[PDB]
């Protein structure tokens, strides 16, 4: 689990949402796996504006942090799980990391800010589904 909170916005995977994102939803996207819901509150995160290929991320199902070098957003095959059919997973970035289940929502961070949130996992892989093109989040 976890969120990106940016200005008035949570963003989560779109597989994780709840009732109470549904009903305050901003934007979804099923190719990417993201979802942004509107907040009463304002957040602390900035969102990373750059081309970094090394960051951070955090791995709930080892409570550590872990740097990586990560590829650029793609289209990438994504199996099939009890979430989506196989499919292409748009905007998204691999790394060699541990990600099993519980560890979707958690962040990957470089020097400028927030990259985007644990998407994928298994085989000794970790997938990100990157923010950094969303430039609406730093605005109304
Ligand atoms: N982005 C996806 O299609 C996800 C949906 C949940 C299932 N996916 C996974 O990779 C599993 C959970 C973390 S380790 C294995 C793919
Ligand atoms: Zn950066």
């Amino acid at each position: 689990s976890g969120a990106i909170y940016v200005g008035n916005y949570r963003v989560v995977n779109r597989h994780l949402a709840t009732h109470n994102d549904w009903a305050n939803l901003v934007w979804e996207d099923s190719s990417r796996d993201l979802l942004v819901s509107s907040t009463t509150a304002q957040g602390c995160d900035t969102i990373a504006r750059c081309d970094c290929q090394t960051g951070v991320y955090y791995c709930s199902s080892r409570r550590k942090h872990y740097p990586v070098s990560f590829s650029k957003p793609s289209l990438i095959f994504v199996e099939a799980s009890e979430y989506y059919p196989a499919r292409y997973q748009s905007h998204l970035m691999l790394a060699v990391g541990h990600s099993e289940p519980g560890d979707c929502g958690g962040i990957l961070r470089c020097q400028h800010g927030v990259v985007g949130i644990v998407s994928t996992g298994g085989n000794g892989l970790v997938g990100f589904a990157d923010v950094r093109d969303l430039l609406w989040l730093d605005e109304e």
